[PDB]
């Protein structure tokens, strides 16, 4: 499976995004090299949520065995009313996950980085402290703020939230802005839980659990053997820990004792954009992925997931390029491929922030019921406890998906050229 | 309460009669429980306790006893026999109360105990009492002694083996090891401890064997080993051989085993009625739907049975509309228990295949919660079925549809 026309391939960021779309695409034989504003790369201090859709590509790649030697597998995930801890809801991951054909893992970020670092380094050439200001969208080429020129045949912005690439493509200023909500990301020490009868089990018997409270949830879940990740959802009007543990002071007993171990906070601000016209610049040679096209709510746990098939579907439809005049309209078959997915996962985060936050009343109590009794689409309810959401978000693979496309229009409609 | 009040003869003071005592008593009627054991009480085991057992449970008052001794199970987790391998999950606990009552584990003994208090005000219970012969004209029961008890009607819930049911149809290879063990000895091995700690229903599943594992008090863990019969305190020996090739935590488990109740399990295909034709005879419980207990519902059923009798009886204000009434029982129950023998039924296929494509399949059904060759309990529908079923409302919704106009007419 290599490409019979080599490209030079300028990514702009070196996040997740860029770090599995240089591994996906060097392999099928493209030159990469990756612009990376900072003079460092890494992953912040925090936990992240791995679902099969991933975890599936993951293993395909060769990685399997390092994510399951660091990553945590979650049994289930237990929604719980804010002032007392009831469990209202229930969706069993492990095997129920396992079923659309790979794991469902928690993991620290940083875990995750350093594995697609792993498979990207032979591929790529990183630049680091090249931040790019301008581009030419002809040729085309990156320009850095130094004023040098970075010539490749295409442009891949996966640069994030605050894509600059993403303001070329529109050919305008254009930005991801604040949704109103925050959150405080915080890690603790297993070890302080299991010293405690009530939280030993939240530590041995590993589930994401998340507590809804008015305008404010908490989701919580182990990341490696030492280490607790939690993640403090609420407005943003603009003692970090102290703030954070003032905000929740209505939440039961065992939170307050949680977060009691927090000694310092990440504050972050949620950004959201409604998805994007286009991804694609209309002399085709730039392109956009991750946050840089659909940065979306975090409470639907999908945003790398979505950045990562980005970069798979990027890398088996660029396996067929022959020709230069391909180029144009395979960007926008992966526009096609990905822009739908992408908005409606989107729009299940945006879903969840109104069923999470609810005030106690009406919705609240029939929210409840749904999750007891785990209702299926077949203030709303637990999409992971739905088969068909399940099945669509989780049974999909983005390689399939993009090569079932090449079979049955691809071929025909672009590989005469 | 009844304008007539019958004076009714229950055979057997298990599960079944006490229930049906009470549910007859407190609607006006005269009840004798004619018992031909010198005590009564349950064997030392554990037994599981569905929302639609559980809402009656609480309805008659004594919610708060059951939940005092009873232990709430998490989830009920399917296994495959040589390695432990969880192959299925179904949502108990809040999932189950959604239909309105809690699904328990509970000692035999601690729920008998609690039926016997709802009863017993009711009843006038005679030990050492064995019916050898029944009058179906009059009717009478007949004792082993020469006695002869006359009342209105003979309920025979006199278990698997009903002589009552001989009566009343007028004509003449699955075994378990059942045991209990010290959670003192689980708790203090850490592979073990979590089995104690996280309250499931576990099954392990191989072929033609299964095993089921439930705490059922603070010090006690439940075991019931299924396997082939090949026709009493049994070897623990023997049951430690049976089962040799399964999973290394469950051969500590087994090695924990004291002794063991061998006990011998009949399926019987549903009976073509439950009523003697000259109307004053009748069954209940495992006298007239005894099944394989893969499905955990005979008491249920038994239960059922009796609450649904009380519900009709309730409203007998003349001699003419009882053998109707005791159709329209029938009519009620026999459906659902031949259903409810049926799942078990296929339980035991279920649970017992070969390795092999059936049983590939069976895992892969499990996994993903199929909504047979699955997992009953993850199913919404069949979960809808029968733990959202409330059988006093069913005879009432039959009563307003139905029995009024049709008994009315008696
Ligand atoms: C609280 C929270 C929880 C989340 N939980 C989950 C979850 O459980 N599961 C999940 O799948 N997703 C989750 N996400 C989403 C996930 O974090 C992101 O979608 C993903 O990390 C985005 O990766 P990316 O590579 O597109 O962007 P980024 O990680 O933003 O990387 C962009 C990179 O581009 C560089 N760059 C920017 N501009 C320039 C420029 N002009 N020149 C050069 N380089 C530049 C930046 O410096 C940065 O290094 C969560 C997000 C949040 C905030
Ligand atoms: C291994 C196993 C596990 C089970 N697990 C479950 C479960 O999880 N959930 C569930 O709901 N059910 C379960 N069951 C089923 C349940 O135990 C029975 O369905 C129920 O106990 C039957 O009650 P009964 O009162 O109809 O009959 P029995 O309990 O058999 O009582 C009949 C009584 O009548 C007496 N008797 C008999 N003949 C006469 C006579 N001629 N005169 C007077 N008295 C007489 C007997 O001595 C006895 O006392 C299980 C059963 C088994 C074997
Ligand atoms: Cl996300
Ligand atoms: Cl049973």
């Amino acid at each position: 499976p290599k490409a019979t026309l080599k490209l030079h391939i300028l990514i702009v960021g070196c996040g997740m995004g860029g770090l599995a779309a240089a591994y996906c695409l060097g392999r099928v034989g493209h030159k990469v090299t990756v612009l990376e504003q900072a003079t460092t790369i890494g992953e912040v201090g925090a936990g992240i949520q791995i679902s099969p859709n991933v975890s599936r590509l993951l293993d395909r790649w060769g990685v399997g065995e390092a994510v399951r030697k660091v990553a945590i597998r979650p049994e289930g995930m237990v929604f719980r009313r804010y002032t007392s801890g009831e469990v209202v809801g229930y969706a069993r991951l492990a095997e129920r996950m396992e079923a659309f054909g790979a794991p469902y893992y928690h993991i620290h970020r940083a875990d995750l980085f350093n594995i697609l670092y792993s498979l990207a380094a032979p591929y790529m050439t990183l630049r680091l402290g090249a931040t790019v200001v301008s581009v030419d969208t002809e040729t085309p080429s990156a320009i850095l703020a130094t004023g040098e020129v970075v010539h490749g045949d295409l442009i891949i912005g996966a640069d994030g939230v605050k894509s600059f690439i993403q303001r070329v493509v529109l050919g305008k200023p254009s930005s991801a802005e604040p949704t109103g909500d925050a959150v405080y990301r915080a890690i603790i020490p297993t070890a302080l839980m299991r010293a405690d009868p009530e939280l030993r089990p939240f530590v041995d018997t590993p589930e994401m659990t998340g507590w809804m409270g008015p305008q404010r949830h908490i989701m919580a879940y182990n990341i490696r053997a030492e280490e607790y990740n939690i993640v403090l959802a609420h407005p943003d009007d603009g003692g970090s820990a102290d703030k954070m543990r003032s905000d929740f002071a209505d939440f039961e007993p065992r939170v307050q004792k949680l977060l009691s171990f927090v000694k310092s906070t990440l504050k972050w601000r949620l950004m959201d954009r409604q998805p994007l016209e286009t991804w694609v610049h209309p002399a085709g040679r730039v392109t956009l992925l991750g946050d840089a096209c659909h940065a979306m709510l975090p409470y639907r746990a999908q945003g790398a997931a979505m950045a990562i098939e980005d970069a798979a579907v990027l890398g088996v439809l660029f396996a067929h390029i022959s020709d230069i005049a391909q180029l144009k309209p395979l960007l926008y078959a992966y526009e096609e491929l990905r822009l739908p997915r992408t908005a409606r996962t989107q729009g299940d985060a945006r879903s969840n922030q109104k069923t999470f936050h609810l005030p106690d009343g009406p919705s609240q109590q029939a929210r409840d019921d749904n999750m007891r009794k785990a209702a299926q689409v077949v203030g709303n309810s637990n999409q992971w406890a739905d088969h068909q959401k399940n099945q669509e978000q989780f049974g999909y693979d983005a390689e399939a998906a993009a090569e079932q496309w090449w079979r049955d229009v691809g071929e025909s409609r672009i590989g005469s050229y």
